[PDB]
C-alpha cells in the first residue's frame, strides 16, 4: 500500500466534473478546480489545467497526470513549510503517508493550524494526537476518511485501508 493507493481509496476517480463534499467543483482524483459557484469558471480551469478544450470531461491518463502533480506538490509543500517539515522528519514511513493525505486534502495552511496535534505527533504521543485531531470540523465533515487517517497515525499500520 502506498500513498497513491491510499488516496485513490479516499478520493475516488471521476472523469467528469463534479462537486466535492463541500460543493466545490472537482475532477479526477480529488483535483479541486474552483471554489466558485460557476460551472463555467470550472470548465475553463479544467482546460487551463489540461491544456485542452475538455468541456468538463477528461481521460484516465489525464486524471493520473493531475494526481502525480498534486501528490508531488503536497510532498514539496511539506518539505518547505516550517511547521510541517520537522513533523514529517520525525515520522516513520506510514505515519508520513498520513500527513501527506491531510495536506492533499486540506492544503498546507490548514494542516499547519492543527498546532497541538502536530506537537503530539512530533512527540510520538499517538493516542493524544488521535484525540485532538478528532475535535475538528474536518472530522465532523468527513468522519469515515478522517478516522481512517487518524487510525493510520495512532497505529503506524495500513490497517484501516486494508
Ligand atoms: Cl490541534
Ligand atoms: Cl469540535
Ligand atoms: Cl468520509
Amino acid at each position: 500500500m502506498n500513498i497513491f493507493e491510499m488516496l485513490r481509496i479516499d478520493e475516488g476517480l471521476r472523469l467528469k466534473i463534479y462537486k466535492d463534499t463541500e460543493g466545490y467543483y472537482t475532477i479526477g482524483i480529488g483535483h479541486l478546480l474552483t471554489k466558485s459557484p460557476s460551472l463555467n469558471a470550472a470548465k475553463s480551469e479544467l482546460d487551463k489545467a489540461i491544456g485542452r478544450n475538455c468541456n468538463g470531461v477528461i481521460t484516465k491518463d489525464e486524471a493520473e497526470k493531475l494526481f502525480n502533480q498534486d501528490v508531488d506538490a503536497a510532498v514539496r509543500g511539506i518539505l518547505r513549510n516550517a511547521k510541517l517539515k520537522p513533523v514529517y522528519d520525525s515520522l516513520d514511513a506510514v505515519r508520513r503517508c498520513a500527513l501527506i493525505n491531510m495536506v492533499f486534502q486540506m492544503g498546507e495552511t490548514g494542516v499547519a493550524g492543527f498546532t497541538n496535534s502536530l506537537r503530539m505527533l512530533q512527540q510520538k504521543r499517538w493516542d493524544e494526537a488521535a484525540a485532538a485531531l478528532a475535535k475538528s470540523r474536518w472530522y465532523n465533515q468527513t468522519p469515515n476518511r478522517a478516522k481512517r487517517v487518524i487510525t493510520t497515525f495512532r497505529t503506524g499500520t495500513w490497517d484501516a485501508y486494508k
